[PDB]
């Protein structure tokens, strides 16, 4: 079963080699990501240990992740929030 976490334990996980995220309640261990990030250089960086919804649904500027990006988000689930 998905193991839970709070935002407390996500916040720990805050720095680009040590990088969780929490989105739509769901926890990632998004570390083995971050170089492979298209787009501005360090754009997911200010995100890590964080609760990042609103920045994941819209790229911050208006734009959503394809459903292409979803299938890879969804790869790095580690569990629930
Ligand atoms: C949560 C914070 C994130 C922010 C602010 C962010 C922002 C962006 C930006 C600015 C781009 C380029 C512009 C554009 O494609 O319209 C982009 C593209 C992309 N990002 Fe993110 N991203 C985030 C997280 C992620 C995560 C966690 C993944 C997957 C593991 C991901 C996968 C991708 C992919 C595959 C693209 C290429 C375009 C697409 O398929 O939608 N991103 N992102």
């Amino acid at each position: 079963t998905l193991p839970v976490f709070t935002l407390e334990q996500v916040a720990e996980h805050h720095s680009p080699d040590d990088c969780w995220m929490a989105i739509h309640g769901k926890v990632y261990d998004l570390t083995p990501y971050v170089p492979n990030h298209p787009g501005p250089a360090g754009m997911m960086l200010v995100w890590c240990g964080q609760e990042s919804t609103e920045a994941w649904e819209t790229k911050s500027y208006g734009e959503p992740h394809s459903s292409l990006a979803a299938r890879l988000l969804q790869r790095y689930l580690i569990g629930t929030l």
